[PDB]
């Protein structure tokens, strides 16, 4: 029978015994020790929430979206397996964060190990098989209906994605169940819908879509011959304003740029001390911080605890990684010098990122001052925010459907929905802070900044006339 | 000593006793008897709320925007009294509300009364007039230290604007006063502030603004020789998301299409019922329902409740008000057919709406049609919808302050922001609605529809081309 | 197919086609302009919702009860004829409450007509009859399995109980189906958890019982011959805390002493206007306010809008009633004096309460004062506070059942849930109030109460000392 | 100037600088590692907030408490300096908790060091010294008008109580200073005030005091030659339903079974490798988990994250904890048999603890058992529950006041309330577990744990018919 369990969020939750089973194992349980929105704790006090209680949500979204399909329409042959399987990929689909979620694949793996290109979700999928082999799942499994080679490769496809049509877990009259956990083909999932509901209870913003609603209104339909969730033609303004919640979730929380320099400053901690310290994976091999993403049982007792292993060490090794959290903990944080943006439809390419601390440095303001500053001190953090398909607007890989023709899918344009909407769906933000941490630098700082964005034709700083009154008169296109 | 009352919203409030004597009389408690949102509570059936909740919010929000200016800055001589004209302005800045709130203004005096410029804001004006004198209210206001000649006039100067630098009730010393009830420079007031969150509780939508942030961000700068509220740079986002959520409030409820059509219905049964019934004002003089307004004696007593009086009355000349009342009971309410936008810099002039029906009902469909329909049959419903300045970004009439300048205005543009802005700031809905209910009538009205868009190069409606098979491939512009 | 709703308690719900159409009637719709909370809007301006959405949420929520059953155990054999049923006497049990709800069945009923004993319940069941019959739904239900010589039964039956096993529209294999809407054998039904939400929602008071969480742990077993619902042995706390809540909220808000006032006001208003008022019913016939209720489309025309009847006209017959009104808006109220109840297991008989403003006026306190007062001066309101049940406790009427045995019911007796709840079930609070408000009637006013309470050996009133400070010395009982 | 800072319960709070400066150090900090429930997380899985935030909340409400005070009465000479101390004591109050909070001072220093009187309170004193000690904050506070040798004298005083009149920090025209952190007259608090709404929140139950509406109404008012924070009259009932939702918080959260035997497993861990763990304090010397509190260095660097080091650790003498940790991964928990209570005035004596365990083992059931269990196998838990002050009714030492007399200070008695509150005001519950997880010990340590409570003349356990079916019949007082 079932277990429940209360979520502030989603209320009592029913958790089938195969699912309460995956979660009651090392690998599951270890998503508590990891903070969903990584540093923003320390910017947003309520943000205590760890990955746990999201992945629950997710594999509870999950089966409330796959069963109401199921219900409203018999003829798509959902079965009890299907349901299960969505489940499980709900549940499991974020096994892979390391310490701090993002701030582990997003800052800290790059710039450890380049020669690798790994993902949370690539982890998700390597986690996921390491939790079923070590403690007995597949024959659980089984004893519920699920038929392993396939279902197990289901489950990961739709995590992941692929490891005419290019999945081996199910075939095209079930596309529709690959769009629910990680949509692919538009980004509108119920891992978004989770963390927009459980962020903003612990943020302390406001969350405005609706997700219940989108799910009274979904409804599966042919489109190039194969079965897709499609959404009521009246919900296409609820879509628009959807990922506009996303985009304001990243500029005022995870986005924040105080935020973004304590992910710095931790992932900075974190590589002075990949050299130092030992995490025992299988057959007792020693793995490092940026390794043990290589070995399942070591990744397994790597969490946000690493932070406090650092802070609370005496190993003389680790001084380096230990006195730049000791600086967090005082908060004498790197300074927050500015942002500025690109313009005339320029991108900065990845390639330049570590050019552009140099290029801050070399700005010649008109102004004199008490102490020059090398590239060493500047920090220049690129954030590629997007309604998450790069340049494109999603509603365009949207599918809805009209209360006259419930079975036929169209699309539906910008144009046909208001002139008010984006123009663009993609911007570059740059932010630039400095390491030196007194008066006199940080005044320096703002000029070289200043002068660095009328040297690129970037836009004018929100308070460039006040932190750098000399040169924002350079430009008369600034008046 | 104070009063205190309970709301849902901004929990306990304490009103002084001046406030509970100007809210303890016939025309404040009239306002009781007006719903919010009009016809919205028969689309959504938790907005029962009335103008009245809505009054005592803005009042109180009034005071705590005037207080928390006063207690960060004493240089700005805030006095006691200042503050309490402002608590007055917003009590009392809907008290011309009449039935069912913006379908009185918006859609009934209009068509019944052509020849009047009128606005419930003018109403509001009058109304606070003869609540003030008929209430012998002068004399304890001059009890507090309110002075009537001037602190009369700068109240209704704060609701309606005025009646070199164009006020009578305070000097360029204090405009900033003038920027909190109803705010002309940009719309940023508290009006907006309480109605966005009561709206929401009551409608089930859930808000995203959060304004109490807001006010603690908010500050007096001199701007062009002017004292004005300010906001931190910082707050420049959330400013912008301000409007698109007033704008998405319009989308989903307040502009709701079957909302809307309620609303015509109400006022089309109130000019058939405009001739007949007689409501009693000042001196015993009878007025109509288009003509209470001249008499705030007789507008006290115009509600809501005249709904009602129309529907249960047995005179045989409402007969025709009447039935139209119950054709909303029993929901068989008029069809609505589509949308539309026009495009290209096309405007839709206010000259022009009376003219849309005919053109909707001489638009030639190649494909043979049953039955005509006559201009009668449809009703044609165009909306502005807008960032509350008409095409102006109202952003671009904020001022701002830096965190190290504070007493130092400054300007931002939208480019220094972001570029998924909005790129423009008004747009028109065009709705269209036939008062034949029918299988066969509904079909034809979508083809005249549907070629109307066609001929006035208009947008192609969402459901085209399931609702006109064979019009949309008509037009080069829709494929 | 389905129509969905947005309600801001329970958010988007589904209403059959057969509840829309009984929905969609005068009968049904009447109750948009019938207040839930009465007079207690004029305390709690939040407190604005109508019995309409309370009965849409009764609807639902019996519709979640029944339909959890059904899932859980396929064996009770729950058709959806039955969840239908549940489903219409959910959304028609409150189809009979008048103008201000309780305040029309608790107060002017019992006044104006003492030959008849009725309830609103009763009225719901007339009603309902009258909305099947005059609205064609009969061939509706049949059309969706409907039988109804035994469903219009069934419905009536469970709104108001019966017209070995005393029931008609269902066997005792299906009893549990009576206590889903009202339950006569403990009062747990989801009326009390719809009001509970749906009144803290909008008065600003927060909600602590948890309804879902009931239903996840709600079964059916078999106690005395007859299958029950039955409750999770864990859930005992959770359902005294229930009744502690309804007896909260019935403190903080429904019995607050100046919503009673008003409610005491409005009905001495209908009294008063009770001769003079014609409401035309069935076959042209004219009924009063107090005889509509025997005639079902006189009925349906009588809402809170008498209220505003009363209030604009100029009838010289209305004089008495219209100034009574009048006294209302400009807040003069009849004052409240104090709070006593009786002690020693004494109960203060219905007979009786005609006889105590007497002996309240007869009181002869020692102090002399300017005015003294007659038996017509005051009020005094006895009210009965208990759990539902008048002096039982309601959870000796709960079974519940255990983990380890399922289908097995069992009793659970205070001594084994705590010590620190309440000894007793049932109390009376005697409330008094002046008709004259002047300062000198309400101090002897003051006098005369707490002499009649010294006099009666009723309990000190809270502020005994400083209202009446000559009185309270005579009991040495009250140092 | 202030700092903002957005807490999801109390929206955005201002943080003078000196506070700043507190919060800012490793002594405040490591309150992030710290849960605020403990074992809870591990049952309510939105329990994941720390004692970080709910300090900053406590150390808010504290000034808005003092402010108002302050604004309405200016003759009680409230300084800033005053406002500060109180804002510093609510910020520290909690500083002195250890792993897993209540756990740590409830469980583990009473086990593990029996020969010291140690509480969190007495911590927070000593870690507040060593914070202030170790980060220059007395000078910091001479820049802000404090007096050190007074105000750290002041704010200790109002953490953890005394150290005629018994305070060395202010003098009695003052001692309604002392009710707001901490309240040892009656408990009334703005700790709990805090508490109450950041759990629920969390926990995903909901409140229903309203603090604001409190602190409206409070007033000081001399009483007994003391100056003391008084209620209005009519807040009775919502201050017995402030302690009457604490209880109930209690019983379904904090007190829940399952989260009491993670905490006792946690416990037990603790206990194991208290021998084997070594944290570095002042001058390098090596303390204990149980040490830790004589040296707040070594203190300081003791967090939740004890758990992940012992979890997480190869060590083999560590083994032991270690595998009980895996236990609680594994949701492998000791098992619940039952509760019971004592009866008739009989009161469970904490010198007794140890021994109920052995009382249980000794327990001779009629029935025959396959095998026997040892003392070692039984965990019983006693919960001493109650309104803050062991047996007595706290209402009875609260003052209130009437609005007639706003200076007079008065007391209100049980029964001036209702008949309907308790009776008693504490109670003891036993809880039972067994360390034997397998069906055929589960069974036996029901039919000892049942015959147990027989013996003792305890309270027929809820299934107890169900579990030991053999054994309720023997007792007469349960038929
Ligand atoms: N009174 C209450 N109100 C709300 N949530 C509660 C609650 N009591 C517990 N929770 C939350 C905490 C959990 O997240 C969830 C389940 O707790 P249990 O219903 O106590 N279930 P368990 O497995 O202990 O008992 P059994 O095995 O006898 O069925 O409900
Ligand atoms: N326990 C409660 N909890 C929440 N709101 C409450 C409440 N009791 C009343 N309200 C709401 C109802 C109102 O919206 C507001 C004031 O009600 P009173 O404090 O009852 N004030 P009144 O003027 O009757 O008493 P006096 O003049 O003797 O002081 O609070
Ligand atoms: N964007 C929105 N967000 C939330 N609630 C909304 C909403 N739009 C409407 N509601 C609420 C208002 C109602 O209480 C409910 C249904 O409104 P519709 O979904 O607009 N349904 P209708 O019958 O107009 O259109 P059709 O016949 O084409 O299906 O949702
Ligand atoms: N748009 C937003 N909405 C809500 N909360 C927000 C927010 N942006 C930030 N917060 C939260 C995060 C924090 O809990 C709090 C303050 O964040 P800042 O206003 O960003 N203050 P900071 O110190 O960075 O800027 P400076 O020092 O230049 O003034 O509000
Ligand atoms: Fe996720
Ligand atoms: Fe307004
Ligand atoms: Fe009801
Ligand atoms: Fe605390
Ligand atoms: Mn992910
Ligand atoms: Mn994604
Ligand atoms: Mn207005
Ligand atoms: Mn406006
Ligand atoms: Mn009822
Ligand atoms: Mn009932
Ligand atoms: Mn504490
Ligand atoms: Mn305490």
């Amino acid at each position: 029978t079932m277990k429940v369990i209360n979520d502030p969020i989603h209320g009592h939750i029913e958790l089938h015994p195969l699912l309460v089973r995956i979660i009651n194992t090392p690998q599951f349980q270890r998503l508590r020790y990891i903070k969903q929105l990584g540093g923003g704790y320390y910017v947003f006090p309520g943000a205590s929430h760890n990955r746990f209680e999201h992945s629950l949500g997710v594999g509870y979204l999950a089966g409330c979206l796959v069963h109401a399909l199921g219900e409203k329409q018999p003829e798509l042959q959902i079965s009890e397996r299907d349901v299960l399987c969505v489940q499980i990929a709900g549940l499991c689909h974020d096994l892979g964060h390391g310490p701090f979620s993002h701030m582990f694949d997003g800052r800290f793996i790059p710039l450890a190990r380049p020669e690798v290109k790994w993902t949370h979700e690539q982890g998700s999928v390597m986690m996921f098989e390491h939790l079923i082999n070590s403690n007995g799942i597949k024959p659980v499994m089984e004893q519920y209906g699920l038929i392993p080679e396939e279902d197990i490769c289901f489950i990961k496809e739709q995590i992941v994605g692929p490891l005419l049509w290019p999945y081996k877990g199910r075939p095209e009259n079930k596309s529709f169940l690959y769009e629910i956990v990680s949509n692919k083909r538009n980004g509108i999932d119920v891992d978004k819908w989770d963390y927009f509901a459980r962020d903003c209870h612990h943020l302390g913003i406001q969350n405005n879509f609706d997700y219940k609603r989108f799910i009274k209104f979904a409804r599966v339909c042919e489109v190039d011959n194969e079965l897709r969730i499609c959404a009521r033609d009246k919900e296409v303004g609820n879509l628009y304003d959807m990922f506009h919640t996303r985009n304001s979730l990243h500029r005022r929380a995870y986005q924040h740029k105080v935020g973004n320099i304590i992910d710095t400053m931790i992932t900075d901690a974190f590589l002075k001390a990949d050299d130092y310290i030992e995490i025992t994976g299988a057959g007792g091999k020693k793995y490092r911080i940026s390794t043990a993403i290589d070995d399942m049982e070591a990744y397994t007792k790597l969490t946000d605890n690493i932070f406090l292993e650092i802070l609370y060490s005496t190993d003389p090794k680790l001084k380096d990684a230990r006195e730049i959290l000791k600086q967090i903990e005082y908060r004498n944080l790197f300074k927050y010098v500015g942002e500025t943006q690109p313009t005339g439809q320029i991108k900065i390419k990845r390639e330049d990122y570590e050019s552009l601390p140099k290029e801050v440095a070399s700005a010649k303001p008109k102004v004199l001052l008490d102490v020059k500053l090398k590239a060493e001190d500047f920090i220049v953090d690129v954030i590629n925010m997007d309604y998450g398909m790069q340049e494109k607007n999603p509603i365009d890989h949207v599918s809805f459907y009209c209360k006259t023709a419930p079975n036929r899918a169209i699309r539906i344009t910008k144009n046909q929905v208001s002139q008010l909407l984006p123009e663009k769906f993609a911007e570059q933000l740059i932010r630039v802070y400095c390491k030196k941490v007194d008066r006199k630098s940080l005044y320096a700082a703002r000029q070289y900044f200043v002068q660095w964005c009328a040297d690129r034709n970037f836009t004018k700083p929100q308070d460039g006339d006040v932190i750098a009154p000399l040169i924002t008169p350079q430009k008369k296109e600034w008046n």
